[PDB]
């Protein structure tokens, strides 16, 4: 029995969050005993921040859908002006359901996976086109701000230097994209489908692409309500898992799409979204479809491993990202303070005793660490050597 059998989590209306969505829709949080759970729509992501920070006592909430690291800034205070707000990372929500969206006027530069040939024509896209190259995410040092900064990177392009990387709403970017002053937006599902049926513009790569079963979003509950609540946790994380399960088979999918896509959730027409629900995805600038259910949103079993358990090697790279473009200077200065912040923050113990009670020990990962990282550049991350890594990449401001 729980302790409670409420709490309010909040999520983007983003493909991300369709294990909270539906974990509550198709009753696997009331199977069981948490009935009371109220998947709250956040606004955007500040907002999320914001409503964490107050918890649900005072009008927010207990946790819910979250970037990476957001658990661990707001558990230091970083991102909350100094107010501390411990949180605990429960589980992985999703690997992939993300991409780059770049303007047509980008088209045939070779700007596409690797824009390695393309990147003089980006830097100085000033000189020749009038203003600094203009690309966007939604929130600032956290997922799309790392996939779109190591896209660029990867190719020679300095994200913070040779361009314009700013923080602007989705709507607005995509408007900014259909004016011709927005040139690149790292988004995720929805958005791809639009902007490209709606010849808004094209995809330049899948983070499926970047860095393949790549950790994505995560279920993160504020500490003193866990603290406080174990057996209720632990029921939220089992609802989650078997909703994860349940997504993961082609043939609830046609059902994950309509419930998400309602009008009390998304409010979006399911046509938007049951391509990428296969795989599908028109990339555009003369590259070829992608249809392989391997590419599309996972959120149980991967290539590699399990989803939805929360690796701590996955947190370190975030970390560890973030020390690469100097992100939190005086915070995280070094990769011991990253791993103490991860070792309070991580609880893969629970995701771990939850799924040993529900019976899925046969999915249980036998490591904390999934080993050695691949990226699509070949540049390889070993949790056990972060400085390597960081050594490895050629654009950095460590």
């Amino acid at each position: 029995m729980p302790e409670t059998a409420n709490i309010k989590l909040g999520y983007i209306p983003i493909v991300e969050a369709a294990p909270l969505i539906i974990a509550q829709e198709k009753g696997f949080f009331a199977k069981y005993g948490m009935t009371g759970v109220e998947v709250s729509k956040q606004a955007n992501w500040a907002s999320a921040r914001d409503n964490v920070t107050i918890g649900s006592q005072g009008g927010g909430i207990d946790g819910g859908q979250w970037q990476m690291p957001m658990p661990h800034l707001i558990t230091e205070g970083i991102i909350t002006n100094g107010n501390k707000v411990p949180m605990y990372v429960l589980a992985q929500l999703i690997t992939q359901g993300n991409g780059i969206a770049v303007a047509p006027m980008h088209e045939g530069k070779g700007v596409n996976l690797d824009i390695t040939k393309a990147a003089d024509y980006i830097k100085g896209f000033n000189k020749t086109n009038g203003r600094k190259f203009k690309a966007a995410h939604t929130f600032p040092n956290v997922n799309q701000d790392f996939w779109i900064r190591y896209w660029f990177a990867a190719g020679g392009v300095d994200p913070d230097t040779d361009i314009d990387l700013l923080a602007v709403p989705p709507a607005e970017t995509v408007q900014g994209m259909r004016n011709g002053t927005m040139d690149a937006f790292s988004t995720g599902d929805p958005w791809p489908y639009r902007i490209v049926t709606e010849n808004i513009g094209y995809m330049a790569g899948l983070t499926a692409q970047i860095w393949p079963y790549h950790p994505e979003e995560y279920l993160a509950i504020r500490a003193d309500w866990v603290d406080k609540n174990p057996k209720a946790t632990k029921a939220l994380l089992k609802g989650i898992m078997e909703a994860q399960q349940w997504i993961d088979d082609p043939k609830n999918r046609p059902e994950v799409v309509q419930i998400v896509s309602g009008r009390n959730y998304f409010n979006v027409p399911t046509t938007i979204l049951e391509s990428p629900f296969k795989g599908q995805y028109t990339m555009g600038d003369g590259q070829p479809a992608i249809d392989d259910f391997q590419k599309g949103p996972l959120y149980w079993k991967d290539g590699i491993g399990n989803v939805s358990y929360p690796y701590k090697s996955h947190d370190l790279w975030f970390l560890t990202e973030s020390i690469r473009w100097g992100f939190h200077k005086n915070a995280i200065p070094d990769l011991d303070t990253a791993q103490k912040i991860i070792d309070k923050v991580n609880r893969e113990d629970l995701w771990r005793e939850a799924a040993t009670e529900a019976g899925f020990t046969a999915d249980i990962p036998s490591s904390t660490s999934r080993g050695v990282e691949t990226f699509f550049d070949g540049i390889t991350f070993d949790p056990a050597n972060p400085s390597a890594y960081l050594q490895s990449l050629a654009i950095k401001k460590v």
